[PDB]
C-alpha cells in the first residue's frame, strides 16, 4: 500500500487518493515574511492537565502514543479554534539526518522532526466523523532540532525497543504531554489537510514558532525503529515526513509580530 518509499511514496499517493493534488494540502512552507500577524486571534489554550495515556503503537508509518478521549480531559481551545478540541494521540515525523525530517518547512528550513498533536472538534461526537468535516481536526506541530536532551521525552525514547516492529503494542499510562511543549506558545496557523493517506482536508494547523531540543541519542533511538514487521526484512523507519505542498488560496496568520 502507500508508504514513504520510492515506488509507493508521497509522488504517487495521487493515484488512489486524488485529493493529494487538492485545494489544501499540509504541510506547507511557512514564509515568515508572507505571514500576516492577526491581532484578534485568541490566547492559545493548552488544557492537558487530565491526559490520560493508554498505549503506544508502532503502525508502520510511525509510531502513535494513544489517549483516552471519552470526556473532555485533555482539550485544545482558543487561537484559531472555535470549540473545543480533544486531544487524541501524537505522533512523530522524522529523518535519516538531521537536516531533514520535519513536514512543515519554516523559510525553506527544514528541521530534524515534527511532533504532530492530534485533535479532534467534539462537536462532531467522534474522531471518524470530525475527519469528514472542514473545521473537524486541530493539530499542533512542533518542530524538533538536535541540541540537548528532552527530559519529557526520554520516556517515549525508553519504549521504542518494545515496538520495534510494524503491529507491535506496549502499554503507555500516565504520561504527561505537557512535557513535550516548548515555553513560548507563539503560533503560525493554516486551514490545511492530514499529512498521510487519505489526506483529507479537516485540519486546522496551529505550527509553533519556537522549536523543542532533542539529544542525538534520541534521534537515534527514533531511527532504530522499522516499517516492516516482525520476521521481514528489515527497513529502518527514517524519513517518514511528506514534503511541502503548493499553498495556493491560502493565507498564513502569526499570532506574533
Ligand atoms: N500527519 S497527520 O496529518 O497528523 C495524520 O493524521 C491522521 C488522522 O488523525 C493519522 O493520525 C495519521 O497517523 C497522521 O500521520
Ligand atoms: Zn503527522
Amino acid at each position: 500500500h502507500w508508504g514513504y518509499g520510492k515506488h509507493n511514496g508521497p509522488e504517487h499517493w495521487h493515484k488512489d487518493f486524488p485529493i493529494a493534488k487538492g485545494e489544501r494540502q499540509s504541510p506547507v512552507d511557512i514564509d515568515t515574511h508572507t505571514a500576516k500577524y492577526d491581532p484578534s486571534l485568541k490566547p492559545l489554550s493548552v488544557s492537558y492537565d487530565q491526559a490520560t495515556s493508554l498505549r503506544i503503537l508502532n503502525n508502520g508509518h510511525a509510531f502513535n502514543v494513544e489517549f483516552d478521549d471519552s470526556q473532555d480531559k485533555a482539550v485544545l481551545k482558543g487561537g484559531p479554534l472555535d470549540g473545543t478540541y480533544r486531544l487524541i494521540q501524537f505522533h512523530f515525523h522524522w529523518g535519516s539526518l538531521d537536516g531533514q525530517g520535519s513536514e512543515h518547512t519554516v523559510d525553506k528550513k527544514k528541521y530534524a522532526a515534527e511532533l504532530h498533536l492530534v485533535h479532534w472538534n467534539t462537536k462532531y461526537g467522534d474522531f471518524g466523523k470530525a475527519v469528514q468535516q472542514p473545521d473537524g481536526l486541530a493539530v499542533l506541530g512542533i518542530f524538533l532540532k538536535v541540541g540537548s536532551a528532552k527530559p519529557g521525552l526520554q520516556k517515549v525514547v525508553d519504549v521504542l525497543d518494545s515496538i520495534k516492529t510494524k503491529g507491535k503494542s506496549a502499554d503507555f499510562t500516565n504520561f504527561d504531554p505537557r512535557g513535550l511543549l516548548p515555553e513560548s506558545l507563539d503560533y503560525w496557523t493554516y486551514p490545511g489537510s492530514l499529512t498521510t493517506p487519505p489526506l483529507l482536508e479537516c485540519v486546522t494547523w496551529i505550527v509553533l514558532k519556537e522549536p523543542i531540543s532533542v539529544s542525538s541519542e534520541q534521534v537515534l533511538k527514533f531511527r532504530k525503529l522499522n516499517f516492516n514487521g516482525e520476521g521481514e526484512p528489515e527497513e529502518l523507519m527514517v524519513d517518514n515526513w511528506r514534503p511541502a505542498q503548493p499553498l495556493k488560496n491560502r493565507q498564513i496568520k502569526a499570532s506574533f509580530k
